[PDB]
C-alpha cells in the first residue's frame, strides 16, 4: 500500500485535512504525530492513486483554515520504515502473538 | 453530532473561548489539547448550528484577550477522525 | 466562585506573580499548566473581585520581571470547564 | 525565607547559573525546572541576603555564558507557592 | 559499522529520507530520536561507503520536499556515544 | 574531576560533538539532555585538562556540521550541582 500524509503547523488545520482527505478517496487513517514546534504530520495508508487524490485535497482544506507546510506522497515505503513510523496499521505483532 | 474547535497561542485565551463556547449554545467540550508549540485546541460536539454559535462566540472572545489562530466547525466528522483525535464523547 | 489567571513567558515572572496574586488579597492559587512554547499559567480561585485585585497586581509584579501574555478573569466560570483545565478546587 | 531564581535560555548557560549560586553563599539549590522554548528555571533557598549575593553570582556567570532572562528572589514566599512550584525544600 | 544520520525540520521530509535512505543502499534504519521546535533526526547504520550513498540520497530527496537542517555521517563513532544516543543494534 | 559541557542546536550537530569530545582526550561522557527549543547538551567528566581539549574539539566539530550554541568547562562543580543535573559517573 501507498503512503499519504501532510503534516501542517497547527492541529485544527491538521484535524480538516485529516477529515477531507479519508473522504476524498478510499484511504486509511493509520494515525498521527505531533513533533514539537507546532508541527504535526497525519498519515494515512490506501490504493497509491488513493492516497494521491486524498493528500491532494487535504492540502487543499489545509491551506484554507491554516499553516499548510509539506505533503507527499510514496507509493513504496520501504518494508522497514514502519517499525519506526506510526505509519502502521496494526500487523498485530502483540495481538499476532497469541 | 458536530465538531466545533478553536486553535490559540495562549492557554488563557484557550480557557475564554471554551467558556464562551458551553455558555453560548448547546455543545459539550469532549477535548483539550496541545501541540508543543504554544499552540493548543478545544474541542466540542453539539447541533451543526450549535457548534457554529459557540465557534463563533470563542473566535470572538478569545479575539480579545490573545492570539487566535484556527476556527473551524466539521458537520460530520469521518469516523476515522475520532479514534486517532480526542474528539469522541469519550 | 470566581476564576483569576495569568499567563506569561518564562516561569520566573510566573511564579513573581503567583506570589502577589496570592498576597494580594483573599485568593487561593489551585493550578499551573505548561504549553511549553515557554507559555505557562496560574490558576487561582476567590470571590470574584478578589480575582481582580489579585491578577491586577500579579501582571503588575510579572510585567517588572518581564514578558507577559495574558491576564483575565472570568467570575462565573462555566461548570464543566473544571473537568478539563487544572483550575478545580480539589 | 529567601528564595532566589535564575532563568536561561541554554541549560549551560544555567548550570553554570547554580553552580555559582551555591558557591557565592549559603543557600541550597531545590531543583530545577525546563517550561519548553529552552527557558527554564534554577532555584536556590537560604538567608534572605545569601538568596541575593548568590543570584547576583549567578545570573552574572551566566551573562557571560549565554542567554540570561530573569533574576528575581522572594525573601518571603508565600506558602501557596510550595504545594505548586518545585521550589520545596524536600 | 558505519553510522549516518539525516536531521530535518519536518516530519514529512525525514520521513521521506529515511525511506531513500533504506533504498539507496545496505544500510540498516535504526532510530529516530525527536527534540523541540520540530527538530527529528534519523539513524542508519552499515558499510561506510553505505552509509554515504544513504545519507546522500536522503539529504537530497529531503530538500525538496522540506527543510534540511543537516546531514552527516561517522564512520567509526566512539563507544561511548553508543550508550547515550539511539545509535545502538537493538 | 571537572566538567566539560558542549550545548547545541539540532541533535546530529550534537553528536559529531560528543564522539570528537570523547576522542579529543581521555574523557567520559557521562549523559546528554534537552530542554526544548531543539537545543540540548552533552556532558562529560575526566581529568580538567582532558575537557579543555575535548570541548574544544567538540566545538569545531560542531560548529561546522551545524550551529554551537554554547561550549564551557567548570572544573569543580559544586557537588551540589550533580543531584539536579546528569553530570554524575551514575
Amino acid at each position: 500500500e501507498a503512503l499519504g500524509m501532510i503534516e501542517t503547523r497547527g492541529l485544527v488545520a491538521l484535524i480538516e485535512a485529516s477529515d477531507a482527505m479519508v473522504k476524498a478517496a478510499r484511504v486509511k487513517l493509520v494515525g498521527v504525530k505531533q513533533i514539537g514546534g507546532g508541527l504535526c504530520t497525519a498519515m494515512v495508508r490506501g490504493d497509491v492513486a488513493a492516497c494521491k487524490a486524498a493528500t491532494d485535497a487535504g492540502a487543499a482544506a489545509a491551506q484554507r483554515i491554516g499553516e499548510l507546510v509539506s505533503v507527499h506522497v510514496i507509493p513504496r515505503p520501504h518494508g522497514d520504515l514502519e517499525e519506526v513510523f506510526p505509519i502502521g496499521l496494526k500487523g498485530d505483532s502483540s495481538n499476532l502473538h497469541h
